[PDB]
């Protein structure tokens, strides 16, 4: 059986990234989903060491958050740059998704129909500091830390995916980024699992609003 | 000082860092930066993310405070002794992450109409940490492992913090109350906890606590 498990709700989610990384590098895990039915029961909320999805699985390690299993499977997949100053880049990086990602998220779940005219005017200036990352990474031509892909790749990735999804031609301001997203998509393990039913099947969030 | 931090003359998300630093004998300079200052507009607008702490260690310059954190524990050797532990470092500190939010967005934005419910919520958002720390060794070290790691520093100042919100609340939570005063007791670090430095800078910049 594949050593990795992932237990989350049919949703890409907290786990789309986490899931790109894995079929880009080559890995097999299995699926464990969990409708929300069975989470309502209780039981397996009670069981989770922060009451919420993703649960992860590397062997006998159980792992939650889903920031602390993209930085696992950085340290073990050796996607977290080729030393310690690029180990601190692609932290930097991963955070500044993650503060976007949180705004993202509330806005789905709290303000969706009220604050999306207002947060698509006030995106541009939130999306620029990663047009400013890749202009001083070898002229936007690679990865958004060094030259070798890290799991933040995946995550920004996935960010502007979904925000493609939310404001269409939002990168169309940013010609780094765009290129970007045009020349990961296209990676050969990652455009395959990207056209494939186990992710174009499943909705972006939980609330089915995107 | 290899190390200059540059942020609001608060403890805010430069409490841990500077406990951290203290505690590991390590030097640095702090560099204050006014609200007079910050609204003029400049350096914010060379801020990666317009926004503090920026930190420099050498010709490296860093924004985001657990990236300053992970930074930290990597170069001083504060991350576990192997991945697995690692792991579970950064899983402890996200969930560090996640409550100070909270915290954060309780004191900036509904502090008045929204601290009682906080409250009397709080005990099962404590409860995560009193059962990691019930499974290491009973609780009788650190957070994980045998060694401190840069989360126990964040773990450290969000307990701290939150007896002062509501004092007395570790008073249910037998492991987490003497870690505190465990950890509060290193000597480095016990100096430093009664430094002016650290005693004489408010919490929060909107000044409530
Ligand atoms: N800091 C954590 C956040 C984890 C998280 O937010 N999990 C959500 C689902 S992701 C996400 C979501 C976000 C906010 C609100 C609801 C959900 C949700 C609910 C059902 C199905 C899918 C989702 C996702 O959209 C969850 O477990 N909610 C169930 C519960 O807390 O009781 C991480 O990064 O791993
Ligand atoms: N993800 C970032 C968050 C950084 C951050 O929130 N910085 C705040 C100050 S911390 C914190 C704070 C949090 C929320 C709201 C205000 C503040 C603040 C303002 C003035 C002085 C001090 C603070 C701190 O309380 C900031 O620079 N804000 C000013 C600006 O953007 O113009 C990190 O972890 O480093």
């Amino acid at each position: 059986m594949p050593p990795y498990t992932v237990v989350y709700f049919p949703v890409r989610g907290r786990c789309a990234a986490l899931r790109m990384l894995l079929a880009d590098q080559g890995q097999s895990w299995k699926e464990e989903v969990v409708t929300v039915e069975t989470w309502q029961e209780g039981s397996l909320k009670a069981s989770c060491l922060y009451g919420q999805l993703p649960k992860f699985q590397d062997g006998d390690l159980t792992l939650y958050q889903s920031n602390t299993i993209l930085r696992h499977l950085g340290r073990t997949l050796g996607l977290y740059g080729k030393d310690q100053q690029e180990a601190a880049l692609v932290d930097m990086v991963n955070d500044g998704v993650e503060d976007l990602r949180c705004k993202y998220v509330s806005l789905i779940y709290t303000n969706y129909e009220a604050g999306k005219d207002d947060y698509v005017k006030a995106l541009p200036g939130q999306l620029k500091p990663f047009e400013t990352l890749l202009s001083q990474n070898q002229g936007g031509k690679t990865f958004i830390v060094g030259d070798q892909i890290s799991f933040a790749d995946y995550n920004l990735l996935d960010l502007l995916l979904i925000h493609e999804v939310l404001a269409p031609g939002c990168l169309d301001a940013f010609p780094l980024l765009s290129a970007y997203v045009g020349r990961l998509s296209a990676r050969p393990k990652l455009k395959a699992f990207l056209a494939s039913p186990e992710y174009v099947n499943l909705p972006i969030n939980g609330n089915g609003k995107q």
